[PDB]
């Protein structure tokens, strides 16, 4: 029963990491990825970070028990530490296993510390930067990921201004471009195919995908030959008041 996350990296299997995810978050479904990192100097501490393969039940209640296992230099202080994460990343499951923290730590302590704050931004970067590798390797996987987990990661750009960029880049969308309400476009997408002299990102936020889909303000757009993102989430009009620019793009809705 060596600690996994204290092995070499290169030495534990992918079915080991699997394993342990299902043993730390009780939960019988692999992971569908995670990130394994030891780091030194200005703080020191090793991370694993895993992302569910399916939403938690209690996902959508606010008493909703999450977060990361903290250790203080291999000694258990706590499960469920939500002060590791960002809320829009509150999914993440994993631990942080900590050199800078006193062995005495305390939620006081936790809130009271720039260390936690700088730990819970790092931490963001890396899941960030898991998210994006696993929408490159492996798109199955990543539309899994979109699916379960989309409506809880569109609160990240009203929350977290300083990744704004990287966290639009995981958001999917439908669009005009194919006649589908799947949400498999993304913004690099979108922006990858805009038209000689288009300068902006077209949307519509309606309350059901074939109320955006059928909306008379679409025909213009279809005669320009113009692609629209379809939005149809709850959640998406007031995301909208925040995700203002994509890649210097500014975003328009088509109702205006």
């Amino acid at each position: 029963a060596q600690a996994l996350w204290t092995r070499n990296k290169s030495e534990i299997t992918d079915e080991e990491y699997k394993e342990f995810y299902k043993h730390i978050a009780h939960d019988f479904n692999d992971p569908l990825t995670w990130s394994h990192n030891r780091v030194e100097g200005k703080q020191e501490y090793t991370s694993l970070l895993y992302i569910p393969s399916q939403a938690p039940w209690d996902m959508w209640n606010r008493d909703h028990k999450h977060g990361l296992k903290l250790y203080v230099q291999r000694v258990f202080i706590m499960d469920d530490a939500e002060q590791f994460m960002p809320n829009y990343l509150r999914f993440v499951r994993g631990l942080i296993d900590s050199s800078d923290l006193p062995l005495n730590v305390s939620r006081e302590i936790l809130q009271d510390s720039t260390v936690t704050r700088n730990l819970r931004n790092a931490l963001t970067k890396r899941v960030l930067q898991m998210l994006e590798k696993l929408a490159k390797d492996d798109a199955e996987k990543y539309q899994t990921f979109w699916q379960q987990f989309g409506l809880v990661l569109k609160e990240g750009p009203a929350e977290d201004f300083a990744n704004q960029e990287a966290i639009a880049k995981l958001l999917r969308f439908a669009s005009t471009h194919t006649d589908s309400s799947a949400q498999t476009v993304s913004l690099e997408d979108y922006v990858s195919r805009m038209k000689e002299g288009q300068e902006k990102i077209y949307y519509i936020t309606a309350d059901s995908y074939a109320a955006a889909k059928s909306s008379p303000h679409l025909e213009l757009l279809r005669k320009k030959g113009i692609e629209v993102l379809l939005l149809s989430d709850r959640i998406d009009e007031w995301m909208m008041n925040y995700l203002t620019e994509f890649d210097g793009k500014p975003f328009q809705s088509v109702s205006k």
